[PDB]
């Protein structure tokens, strides 16, 4: 469809003209960051860009991509380089390192330099890098994490800790030799590490001694309690922290966010990864974006100021599964937690990042008309006379071949949320992919964000706005009210 | 391969020190810029730079994605939004009059508003759309346009013609009706519409009667003059100008390039398109860098400055074969005509803009390791058992079915430069994709480029920054020396 304004060229200049004056208005802070904030979209790369977009403007009552998502509005933009040192295309761990920590590391280790090498515990020791996050908790800071993974799952285990091997989630997952070495599971890094003033996602069932039934799935006992040490870790951290409020539900989330007694927090809302958004039960279990405000409701509080993290972290997942729908809604949502954080927080104080860890193999092609669905099929067949769909990955589950040959498509077929969306390789699951992902800027220092940069400057600019970390002596006034 | 140096967190702090160093020494110009180059990858979406990138680094004595490329050397990077006006994956044509002309058009016209159509020339009236170089060349600046493609292909076109039909190369291309109607083909507009300085690239054919050879390939009748109206273009255009110089080949180019008489200077330099950087004839054909070069020498002649178009035109051409070798060689020789433009003018008074005007259905992926060819296979066989390669399309024609099943792949073969990597879906051509591009930036009043914006905003802030077009009222001073 031609919407009809834009056949006018008036449209396209007075924009532009609008843009260009937007353009000039801007100007850098000579004042710190109070607050920080870090939006990862793990697997959201330019691709998963701009088919959220498409997706969410379609959502509203729009055509598509001339609607702004919300990261969409950052005035500043720069290319972020996410290999591995060790890897082209990288993983959720190392990259942690390099966005969160400022130090690029090898593939599947979180908090390490690379010295260390994956899943030896015996190169741990000397090689850990300490978190922006961790940096801003010793200046006085509150700090969170929000995340739709496991709070132990790669990306937010980078803000705390320190481990050769993200698979490390409990001590059942850390062979004998590590544990007698004195590596620690991903789990007692959270509670043990560093002082966390919100914690808010998945991943329950690390925390309970086998055995322990799971409080919202009694009665499936794959989801009860993990550990083997017989640890209570929601306890042991409810023990250190006068104030201190466990909760697993939304209901119970809620109060303690508007309780001026609590002062710490710890939301843990699945035995492992949060449901998909589309899944989410919304009586037991919070939004990403929901959790980000109840974050924001208690790290607020502290005059000094907070580092908050919050993760759109399966998008991914929803790659990794070749389902486009489910990687682009929870792309949207993660979208919705960037504006929420916006209406609640001031770019005159507070400077917030959007960045991906790394891509997918996910392209959106065939040439589609304006205004049609992003999980649609291209006009016109393919060389084998059969249909085939815009959203395509290189390689993935959604290779198939029905009686020898690639399978025709239907428009109900490819609009299904279950549906994957066809590949070039077969693999039980699609893989990351190595290109450049985008870093969106806005606050104090955000105009630093620019270019080409490594990976490692997304670290290093937060810690430099907000004057910590090897960076005082930044040169920068008091954060503007 | 894990370079030895990159083990230690010093090396990424310090290199992280300096970017920010860097970060904090840009600062906006109040000057005009005197001179305007674009740079135009055709189909070099983030994924392309990324993978040439790797290439390139590897080219040199490097591991590949740690090595910059002279367009990551610009300071300034937004995402540009690509989709046409009646597609969401657009075409050269109508992505052209966006960056060229600062308006949105539809899937395969060029120089015309949305209010065209395509193919149907009684609706170009009324709907064509300057472009920045005639404005430049309005203000007495010199302008050129270059490209490793026929001179009359979409994207060189958008610099000078207003069609609704991207597919008018010659005379012989436009039906009768048309012809009647008045809508001249791309090669007469380019030496009718407006005065050209330099004209470099492909497209010999399309100048010259039927019946005439070829000067280069007198024996292969294809390759002859393509008109049908007895003109001869080339004779024409000469005829106009006082030190106009017609060349075909390379020596003949030099020898222009050089000469203070020449003022006009068209070099045709194959019948269709140049041949791919990896088939160059180094002693007929020039490359890209050194059409550039000879495009330089002319137009900065002019103490009014100049406007230059600059195309890596089949870098597009080879991800349509599905030869990633060929797109990639593609986008390092446009890199090193970028590169050869920065030594040859001022930062301080050009602004230079590279981007593209869409992307493809490329991605790079698998695992593989640092320092791996990018044409090498992933690690690990996929779930078919058989090898796959770390370059992977969603569509086009490197898609296989040997006896049945899905080929097996070695690394000699992967490596070759006819080699297509395999899609998910059969086509003839592989498509074009839709997300974002990037655009990068140097120069007066690059910080203007920033963010994500529609493609028209290159257009609109190359008029801005040398004060053309509607932007007198510029607010700017004088360029800088
Ligand atoms: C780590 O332990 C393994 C297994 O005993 C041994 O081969 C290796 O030398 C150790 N490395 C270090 C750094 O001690
Ligand atoms: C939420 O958790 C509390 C225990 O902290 C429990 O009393 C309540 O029943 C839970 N809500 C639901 C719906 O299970
Ligand atoms: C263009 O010509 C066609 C063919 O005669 C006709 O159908 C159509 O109405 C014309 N459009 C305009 C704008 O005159
Ligand atoms: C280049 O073109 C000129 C004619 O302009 C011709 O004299 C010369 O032979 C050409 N060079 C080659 C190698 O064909
Ligand atoms: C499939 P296989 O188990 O072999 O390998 C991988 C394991 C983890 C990973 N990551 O992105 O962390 C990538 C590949
Ligand atoms: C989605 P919506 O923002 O409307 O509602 C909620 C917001 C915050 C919250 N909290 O526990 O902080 C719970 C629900
Ligand atoms: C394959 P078919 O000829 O049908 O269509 C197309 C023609 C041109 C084009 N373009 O990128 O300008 C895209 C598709
Ligand atoms: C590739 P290299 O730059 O070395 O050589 C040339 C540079 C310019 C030129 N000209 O005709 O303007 C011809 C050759
Ligand atoms: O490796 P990551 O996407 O969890
Ligand atoms: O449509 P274009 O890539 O020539
Ligand atoms: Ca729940
Ligand atoms: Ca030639
Ligand atoms: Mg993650
Ligand atoms: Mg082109
Ligand atoms: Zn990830
Ligand atoms: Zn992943
Ligand atoms: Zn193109
Ligand atoms: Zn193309």
């Amino acid at each position: 469809i031609i919407p009809v304004e834009e056949e006018n060229p008036d449209f396209w200049n007075r924009e532009a003209a609008e843009a260009l004056g937007a353009a000039k208005k801007l100007q850098p802070a000579q004042t710190a960051a109070k607050n920080l904030i870090i939006f990862l979209g793990d697997g959201m790369g330019v691709s998963t860009v701009t088919a959220a977009r498409i997706l969410k403007g379609q959502k509203k009552d729009k055509l598509g991509p001339e609607i702004p998502l919300a990261m969409d509005r950052f005035p500043y933009v720069a290319l972020s380089k996410t290999y591995n040192v060790d890897k082209h295309v990288p993983d959720s761990g190392a990259t942690a390192t390099a966005y969160l920590c400022g130090v690029k590391g090898n593939f599947q280790t979180i908090g390490l330099s690379a010295a260390a090498r994956f899943n030896q515990c015996n190169t741990t020791r000397g090689n850990e890098v300490i978190s922006v996050m961790n940096r801003a908790k010793k200046a006085g800071k509150s700090v969170g994490v929000v995340t739709t993974t496991r709070v132990q799952h790669a990306s937010p285990a980078g803000t705390y800790a320190h481990t050769v091997n993200r698979n490390w989630y409990s001590d059942a997952d850390v062979p004998a030799s590590a544990r007698q070495e004195g590596c620690q599971d991903i789990a007692t890094q959270l509670i043990s590490n560093m002082d966390i003033d919100v914690i808010l996602g998945g991943g329950r069932k690390y925390m309970f001694r086998m055995g322990t039934p799971d409080p919202e799935y009694p009665d499936d006992y794959s989801q009860g309690g993990t550990r083997l040490d017989g640890k209570n870790l929601v306890q042991e951290w409810l023990a250190k922290r006068q104030g201190a409020r466990y909760v697993w539900n939304r209901t119970e989330l809620m109060q303690a966010s508007l309780d001026p007694s609590v002062t710490h927090l710890m939301g843990l809302f699945e035995p492992g990864d949060m449901k998909y958004e589309i899944h989410r039960d919304s009586t037991l279990d919070p939004s990403l974006m929901e959790m980000t405000e109840a974050a924001l409701r208690l790290l607020s509080r502290n005059p000094r100021g907070f580092f908050l993290f919050v993760e759109g972290g399966r998008i991914d997942h929803g790659h990794h599964e070749s389902r486009a729908y489910r990687a682009l809604t929870e792309t949207i949502m993660f979208d919705d937690a960037i504006e929420r954080a916006g209406q609640l927080t001031s770019e005159e104080d507070t400077l917030s990042l959007v960045t991906a860890d790394h891509s997918h193999v996910f392209s959106f092609g065939g040439y589609p008309l304006r205004g049609s669905s992003i999980f649609g099929l291209a006009p016109g067949k393919a060389r084998d006379r059969k249909a085939y769909t815009v959203l395509l990955y290189g390689n993935g589950p959604g290779y198939v071949l029905k009686d020898g040959a690639r399978p025709d498509v239907t428009e109900s077929e490819s609009g299904s949320p279950e549906y994957r969306q066809q590949s070039a390789v077969p693999l039980d699951e699609e893989t990351h992919a190595g290109e450049d992902v985008a870093v969106f800027a806005r606050g104090p220092q955000a105009h630093l964000v620019h270019g080409v940069q490594e990976q490692t400057f997304i670290a290093h600019v937060m810690a430099f706005a907000a004057c910590l970390e090897p960076y005082t002596a930044c040169d920068l006034a008091p954060p503007a009210g």
